[PDB]
């Protein structure tokens, strides 16, 4: 069986390129999904974070992405700013951040401060996505090929 075997060869090959490609799309879809939820999870237990521009977590990553550490971070800082000066009240949630980000002199501005921080954030968010992305990919690539072997060695 020469021309059945020389088909195959190619079949093989362009299922294993299949199935990679099949994982890749359904990890870079994990990906996203778990970087906006791990940023969402440090900035809330880390950093009490519960909220920008007067709306949850969730619809603020809706139209800023995760990685967006400039915008990410003049955001918190112009609410620390607005929220937690001395005409301020009510103790408002943000205003802990201040304690957090170690501003005692033992020199960095405020905006510094913010800007390593979500940086640092950021930074941790990415490489999650990137675990669940490899492990997602690797888990489909594998089902994927299993099952397009099985049946190109069956046919």
């Amino acid at each position: 069986a020469l021309a059945v075997n020389a088909w195959k060869t190619t079949a093989l090959k362009n299922a294993i390129a299949a199935a990679q490609k099949a994982g890749d799309a359904a990890g870079k879809i994990a990906g996203e999904s778990k970087g906006v939820e791990t940023i969402i999870g440090i900035l809330e237990q880390y950093y009490s974070i519960y909220e920008l521009k007067g709306t949850p977590l969730k619809s603020f990553f809706a139209t800023t992405h995760y990685t967006d550490i400039s915008n990410i971070a003049t955001v918190i800082d112009t609410e620390l700013n607005t929220s937690c000066g001395l005409n301020s009240l009510a103790n408002q949630a943000i205003c802990g951040l201040r304690t957090k980000l170690g501003l005692v002199a033992k020199m960095v501005t405020q905006k510094e401060a913010i800007t390593k921080m979500i940086t640092n954030v950021v930074h941790k968010s990415e490489i999650t996505a990137e675990a669940a992305k490899t492990e997602v990919a690797a888990t489909k690539t594998a089902a994927a090929i299993k099952m397009n072997t099985e049946a190109i060695e069956a046919a």
